């Protein structure tokens, strides 16, 4: 992609490093091009841009109707050029239509982020941030994930990476010994079903119950999960859906589900 035919339309989003913008590719000169998302990074240590080269890389390398579709990079700063999906994050999305949408539906988007996690599984990769907010809309019936801003890959004859360089998300021997796997991310899927079933409400959220539970956080969390401390039931929440939570966020990884156990499961409910 030519930098001066992503003509600029809007912003998106503006994160701490880096933000994403709105782009029409109009290399014709005439108005009349295809709706992209665009991610760069403005003010950024060498710590951040290493990463921004990873995700550009693992996005290019994924082909899933469940992850966000790359498209390509631009001058080379280096942009990240990818699809544009105009609903919008599902953490905002499942608040503001929360009357429509019923459990059929969170079932849906479910069975979706287990079949695109699955994905990231056969490919050795490991999200690192897997919650609502890092869903995308791209329809009523279809979502997407998003932000491979953290996702590192497996090494080539291990099932785990210990990271030395987001909180209520993580598992135990993720805050305790800062080690990642593909069933660490079960676990944070175990989270995005707590957040799908509470409609990703504030009150409840994940966030401010853990913190209603309870001198640094980390630490605190970490104590209460080891005393086996988990989320509450969402209040409607049915129960198979409640007892898959539970086995996801056990505490020995190797006892915790795999999206290949957990799709079927989620599918005949
Ligand atoms: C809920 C958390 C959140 O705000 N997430 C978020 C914001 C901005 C960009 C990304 N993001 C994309 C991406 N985002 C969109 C998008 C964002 N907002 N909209 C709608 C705009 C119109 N209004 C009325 C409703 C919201 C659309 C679309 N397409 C993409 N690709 N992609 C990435 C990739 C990495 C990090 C963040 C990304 C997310």
């Amino acid at each position: 992609f030519e930098e001066r035919h992503l003509k600029y339309i809007s912003q998106l989003g503006k994160g701490n490093f880096g933000s994403v913008e709105l782009c029409r590719y109009d290399p014709l000169g005439d108005n009349t091009g295809a709706l992209v998302a665009v991610k760069q990074l403005q003010h950024s240590g060498p710590d951040q841009q290493r990463d921004f080269q990873r995700e550009i890389q693992i996005l290019k390398a994924l082909h899933s109707d469940f992850i966000v579709k790359y498209r390509g990079v631009s001058y080379g700063s280096l942009r990240l050029v990818m699809e544009y999906l105009p609903s919008g994050c599902l953490r905002d999305f499942l608040q503001r239509h929360r009357a429509r949408l019923d459990a059929s539906r969170l079932l849906l988007y479910s069975s979706q982020i287990c079949k695109g996690m699955e994905y990231l599984g056969s490919r050795r990769c490991v999200h690192r941030d897997l919650a609502a907010r890092n869903i995308l809309v791209e329809s009523e019936a279809h979502v997407k994930i998003a932000d491979f801003g953290l996702a590192k890959l497996l090494p080539l004859d291990k099932d785990y990476y210990v990271v030395r360089e987001p909180i209520f998300w993580y598992a135990p021997e993720s805050l305790s010994d800062n080690i990642f796997s593909r069933q660490s991310d079960v676990w944070s899927f175990g989270v995005v079903l707590y957040e799908l079933f509470t409609y990703c409400d504030k009150s409840c959220s994940p966030s401010a119950e853990f913190l209603r539970m309870m001198v640094p956080a980390l630490s605190r969390l970490l104590e209460l999960l080891e005393e086996g401390q988990r989320l509450p039931a969402p209040p409607a929440c049915p129960a198979e859906v409640h007892e898959l939570m539970k086995l996801c966020w056990a505490p020995s990884p190797q006892d915790r589900p795999s999206f290949s156990a957990l799709g079927p499961q989620l599918d005949m409910l």
